[PDB]
C-alpha cells in the first residue's frame, strides 16, 4: 500500500500474513503448520526529467516455529537508477536474470518453481551480489521487447558448497504481444567455485531456458523447457552434470473469484554420479502434478487449497540422495496489502 | 497508528520502544538492562456487505544484548474472515482460546500471567497452529455474551519437549455486563506428544479456568481460579501432574495519569514427581505479590515502576528444579504508537 | 519519511537500501558483496506545553549472506522526555555520550570511526543500558552550547569479554558558533567488569576526547584527538593499556551533487602486552587514508566510491594480533527515505 507520496518521492509498504498448513501422506499421514508473514518496501524518487531512483527490500518472518527459534530472511535488497529508453541498472540481492524465463510457469498454488530453480544457486532464483541492466522496449524501438543482462561476483566462502558460485553472467529476453502471448529465452554461464571444482566434474556452471505463455480472456497457460549443467543441486549436495526440465500450467479465472489450476513439474537428472547405495545413471530429481484452487475475495484476501501427486517412486536414487516421494496437501488463508 | 485507509482497506502500524531495567535482590543485588522494541500491523478489508477480511502480525526485537546476539520473535501472525452474527474464523500463530479467561488478571505492571500461562504451551498463551472460531453476541441474540472454539494441530518435533503438544482443542465464553462486570470460563483438552507421554504420567493435557472482573468508575479489580493437568512445565522441564492456580489484582486510575496496582499470583503444584534432590510431593511453582505504578502522560507515553515480593522459600523443590526465590524490581519508560 | 501526523503525534518511518561491494588487495585481490537494508522509526508526542515524549528504533538487516544465514541487529531502541530549557532524558540502547566528540570526523565514505570507537564498547559507540540527560542551549542561557551526561550499568555476563563493561559514566559538551565552527570535548570513566580485571591491567576504563569542525560555504573540515585507557579492544581481544588517537577529514560539496573526501584515521597503541609472537611495546592498531567521493542525485539517492590506503605494515604485532594490513576499495548505490 502506498503510505507516502510527496515532493516527487513515493513509498509502498506491502506484505502479507499467510496462515498455512501442510500434510504429507503415503506411509502414515503427518502435518505441520507453515504460517509466516512477509513485509517489504518499494521506494521511488523523481531525480530529473530523464532519471528515476528506486529501491526495494523484502523480508520473510517464519511464524511456524516457537518464539526464540523462528528464522528471518531478507529476500531482496537493492537500489537502482532508470533512464527511460536508456534502460535501468540495479545492484544488490535480487532475482537472477535467467529466472525471467521461469516466471511464467512458477505460478502454482503451493509448489512450482522448484525443479531447476533454487534460492542462492547461481542466478536461478534470488541470489547475492547481482548487477542487472534492463531495457523495456528495446531502446524505444520495439514495444513489448525487453531484456536483461546480469553480472554476479563469486560467493565462494563461508557458505555451504551447495550455495556457492564463481563469477559469471546471465541474460534473458521477453517478447510480449498485444494478444496476450509472451515468449522468453535466456542463458547463464559462470565459473564454479574452487570448493565445487574439487568434485572433478568441470569448471563451469551453465544453463539455457525457453518459455511461452498465454494470459488473456480469463485463461492462463504456460510451458517451459530448460537444461542445466553442473548447476542444479541434488538433495545430498552433489551437483547434477546435466538436467532436462519441463513445466506446464493451466488456470482459469472466474469473475466471482475462483481460480482452479493444474500444473506439472519435472527435472530429469542425466548420468548422475555413483555414491553409496546408487550405481549411477539417470534419475528423476523432481516429478509431480499439482491440482489446486484459489478463491480470491478481493485483492487483499484469498484462500487456497492444493494437492501434490508426487510421481517419484522409491528407488535406489531417491533412497541414496534422500529425495521425498510422498504426496502432499496444503491449505491457506492470506491477508495482503 | 492508522497509516492507510482507502478503497475499503485500512492498515494500522503500531508498536512501542520500551527502555527497561530489572534488579534482583536477596543474596547480593544484580541488575540488567531489558530494553526492547515491538512493531506490528493490523489490516482490514471490506469484502462485501456481510464479509470483512483481516490480518495481524506482531514482532518483538530484543535490544538488551549486543548487536549480533539479539533475538527476534514473531509473536502473532494470522489471517481471518468475519461475517457479523455468523462469527469469525482465523488461523495461524495466535493466543490460545483458554487465555481469554487469564486476560483479566494478566494486567500487572511488570510480571503477571506467568503462573499457569506460558508462551508455546498448548493453548495457555501465544502458540503455533491454532484455528479459532469466535462469535461476539451469541449470533445476534445476547449482547455482551461472546465465545471462542479453537483447534490446535500437533507440534511434536524439532522443538523442546517442554513446548510440544498433540492435537486438541480449547474453548472460552465471556459475559460482559453494562455495569462493568465481566465473567469468563473456559476449558482445554489435548493429546500429549509422543515424547511427553514417555514420562509415564498420562496421555492428555487438560485445563479449566474461571475469572471475574470489575472495570468501571476508575477502578479495576479481577480474580482468576484455574487447574491444569499434565500441562504446566516446571523449571527443570518436568510437567506438573496437577496445578491449583489463583490470581488477583486491584488498580485505580487517577485522572491526572497515575495508576497504582497490587497483584497476587500463585501456582501450587500437587504431587510433583520425585527427582534428584527432591523426594516428591506438593510444592509452590510461582508465588509472589507485585506492588507498582504507572504514570500515563498520554496514550503515547508512560513510565512505570514495580517491585516483586517473591514469597517462595528456598527448599528442596526450589533447589532441585532451579526456581528463583529472590525479590525483583523494575523501572521503565515507553513510547508507543 | 513522515507517514503519520495527527492529534499531536508524529511518526517518521525512515531507512535505506544499500547495494555495496568491497575489494581487498595487496597479496591477491578478493571481493565480497556487502549489501544491506536498514529501517527505523522516530515517534514524537506533544504531552503538554512544556513536555514532549519521544521514541526511536533502528534495525539493520544483512542481505549479503544467503537466506537462512543473515544477521539482524537492533542498532537503537530508546524512549524519552524533553522539557525545553530543563533538558531531555532518554533510556535504552543508544550512542555513548563521548561519541558526541567523534561525530565530526566519523563522516567518511566507507570507513572512518573505527580507531577508538567500537560497537558495544563502553560508551564509545552504540551500547546497551544508557541513561542520558541532555541540554541544548545551557538552560536557555547560551545559544549553541549543549551538553550530555550519561550513566551506564554493568553489562558483565553472557557476552564476550571484549564487549563487557562495569558501571560508569560519560559526558560531552559542544559549542556551535554561527560562523560554522563547532568545538567538542568529553570524558568517560567506568569500572571494568570482573572478567576484564582478571587481565591484571587495572580496575578502570577511561577516555578523553576533543574535536573541531568547520561546516559552511560548501566546505567540511574536522579534526579529533583522544586517548583511551584499558578500553580499546585489540583484534585478539586484549585491551590496550593506552591509546593515542588522531583523525582528520576534508570534503567539498559541489552544487551539482559531487562530494569528494579525504580522511585520515590513526590509533596508536602504547606499551601493548607481550603475547605469543610479540615481545610487547608500542604498535599502531589502525592507520589509513581514505580517498573517495559521493554523487548525490537528491536526498533520496546517491552513489559512492572509496579507496583505503592501509598504512599498517606487516610486522610482529599485526601477525600476532591478526590485524589486516591490506588496502581496500568499495562502491555503492543507495536509495533512502
Ligand atoms: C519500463 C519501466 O516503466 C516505467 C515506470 O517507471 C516507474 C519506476 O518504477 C521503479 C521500478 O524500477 C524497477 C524497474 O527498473
Ligand atoms: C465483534 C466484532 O465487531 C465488529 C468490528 O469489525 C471490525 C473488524 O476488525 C477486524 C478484527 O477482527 C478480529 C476479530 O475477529
Ligand atoms: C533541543 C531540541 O529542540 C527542540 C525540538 O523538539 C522536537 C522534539 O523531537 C524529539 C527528539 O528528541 C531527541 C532529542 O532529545
Amino acid at each position: 500500500a502506498e503510505i507516502y507520496n510527496k515532493n516527487g518521492n513515493k513509498l509502498d509498504f506491502y506484505g502479507k500474513m499467510v496462515g498455512e498448513h501442510v500434510w504429507t501422506t503415503n506411509g502414515d499421514t503427518s502435518s505441520d503448520d507453515t504460517t509466516y508473514a512477509r513485509i517489504g518496501l518499494k521506494g521511488e524518487t523523481q531525480i530529473n526529467d530523464q532519471l528515476i531512483g528506486y529501491g526495494q527490500w523484502e523480508y520473510n518472518m517464519d511464524a511456524s516455529n516457537v518464539e526464540g527459534s523462528q528464522t528471518t530472511k531478507t529476500r531482496l535488497a537493492f537500489a537502482g537508477l532508470k533512464a527511460g529508453e536508456y534502460g535501468s541498472f540495479d545492484y544488490g540481492r535480487n532475482y537472477g536474470a535467467i529466472y525471467d524465463v521461469e516466471a511464467a510457469t512458477d505460478m502454482l498454488v503451493e509448489w512450482g518453481g522448484d525443479g531447476w530453480n533454487y534460492t542462492d544457486n547461481y542466478m536461478t532464483g534470488r541470489t547475492n551480489g547481482v548487477a542487472t541492466y534492463r531495457n523495456s522496449d528495446f531502446f524505444g524501438l520495439v514495444d513489448g521487447l525487453s531484456f536483461a543482462l546480469q553480472y554476479q561476483g563469486k560467493n565462494d566462502h563461508d557458505r555451504a558448497i551447495r550455495k556457492q558460485n564463481g563469477d559469471g553472467f546471465s541474460t534473458a529476453a521477453t517478447y510480449a504481444f498485444d494478444n496476450g502471448i509472451a515468449l522468453s529465452a535466456g542463458y547463464s554461464s559462470s565459473n564454479r567455485s574452487v570448493d565445487q571444482k574439487a568434485d572433478g566434474n568441470g569448471d563451469k556452471a551453465e544453463a539455457w531456458a525457453t518459455s511461452a505463455k498465454y494470459d488473456a480472456n480469463n485463461i492462463y497457460a504456460a510451458v517451459m523447457y530448460s537444461q542445466t549443467y553442473n548447476m542444479t543441486p541434488e538433495e545430498d549436495n552433489h551437483f547434477a552434470g546435466k538436467t532436462q526440465n519441463f513445466e506446464a500450467v493451466v488456470q482459469y479465472q472466474f469473475d466471482f473469484g475462483l481460480r482452479p489450476s493444474i500444473g506439472y513439474v519435472q527435472t530429469k537428472g542425466k548420468d548422475l554420479q555413483s555414491r553409496a547405495g546408487f550405481s549411477g545413471g539417470d534419475a528423476d530429481l523432481v516429478k509431480y502434478i499439482e491440482v489446486g484452487t484459489w478463491y480470491y475475495f478481493n485483492k487483499n484476501m484469498n484462500v487456497y487449497a492444493a494437492y501434490k501427486f508426487n510421481q517419484l517412486d522409491d528407488n535406489d536414487y531417491t533412497k541414496a540422495a534422500g529425495v521425498a516421494t510422498d504426496d502432499q496437501a496444503a491449505v491457506g488463508i492470506v491477508y495482503q496489502f
